């Protein structure tokens, strides 16, 4: 609430706007790609993608931008959620935010090009798999963003508006946590039932989002509800206890874990602590049925 108007740190994160190169436009404020001369110790040059206001934009929208990088710098810092890097807010030039760049994109988009590029577990010789995503990527994959939003709830922080959508790819296959701030989507279709009918947020309705989020890691990319028409019979079922089916990709445990997150109870839901625990355990032991290499 009115988080422009937080204390801030110009030593730690103002850089200067004439060490940045911007490039070509990613979406549209408005995220652009950028080269950054030496904005952090690991690497002389630097791709980053860089967030600002548009032309002649109004003052609330000033104030909206502004809040979004005291929001960031609150946050802290953390492997799963997109890291922000530093900022432009003296004279001179436009307000600019800065984060590191996320090469493949979001998650949605990147899952639904893979589709005939999957397979549970390679066989040898793996070449025959080259870049292929794997069980073990998508329970990677949902492992991290358990861990991101483990941490943002530390933080006491809340997304609201968690899908594949607002999870990017790095490379290596690191997943980070961003929203794009957005209908077309229909948004309805990640929303709990307490939020649908009573407009409240929590961090257990998160976990709610979380479930759709791990459906569409396990359908690779598909679209929630297929099919479905998002009109009052279906918040009017989805409170009754109308779920998903299990998606093609997923696992006997992972569809009883979406489950879990739908639960009608927000308070009988599982914490995001108890989801990086379980999770975690899902990974090690999907490690275990490949074990050609042992
Ligand atoms: C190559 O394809 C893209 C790669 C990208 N890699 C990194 C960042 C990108 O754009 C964003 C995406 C989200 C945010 C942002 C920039 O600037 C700061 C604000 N923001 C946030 O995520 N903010 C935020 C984060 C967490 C919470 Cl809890 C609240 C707000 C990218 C956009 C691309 O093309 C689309």
């Amino acid at each position: 609430e009115h988080a422009e108007r937080l204390p801030y740190d110009a030593s730690k994160w103002e850089f200067p706007r004439d060490r940045l190169k911007l490039g070509k436009p990613l979406g549209r404020g408005q995220v652009i790609e950028a080269d950054a001369f030496g904005i952090d110790k690991t690497a002389t040059c630097r791709t980053v993608a860089v967030k600002m206001l548009k032309e002649g934009a109004t003052h609330s929208e000033h104030r909206a931008l502004m809040s979004e990088l005291k929001i960031l710098i609150h946050i802290g810092h953390h492997l799963n959620v997109v890291n922000l890097l530093g900022a432009c807010t003296k004279p001179g030039g436009p307000l600019m935010v800065i984060t590191e760049f996320c090469k493949f994109g979001n998650l949605s988009t990147y899952l639904r090009s893979k589709r005939n590029e999957f397979v549970p577990y390679k066989v040898a010789p793996e070449d025959l798999y080259k870049d292929f995503l794997t069980l073990e990527h998508l329970i990677c994959y949902s492992f991290q963003v358990a861990k991101g939003m483990e941490f943002l709830a530390s933080r006491k922080c809340i997304h609201r508006d968690l899908a594949a959508r607002n999870i990017l790819l790095s490379e290596k296959n690191v997943v980070k946590i961003c929203d794009f701030g957005l209908d077309a989507r229909l948004p309805l279709k990640w929303m709990a039932p307490e939020t649908i009918f009573d407009r409240v947020y929590t961090i257990q309705s998160d976990v709610w989002s979380f479930g759709v989020l791990l459906w569409e890691i396990f359908s690779l990319g598909a679209s929630p509800y297929p099919g479905v028409k998002i009109d009052e019979e279906f918040c009017r079922r989805l409170k009754e206890g109308t779920r998903m089916r299990a998606p093609d990709y997923t696992t006997p445990e992972m569809y009883q874990t979406m489950l879990d997150c739908w639960h009608g109870e927000p308070s009988q839901r599982p914490t995001f602590s108890e989801l990086v625990e379980h999770l975690g355990n899902l990974l090690q032991a999907n490690a275990q049925q490949d074990r050609h290499h042992h």
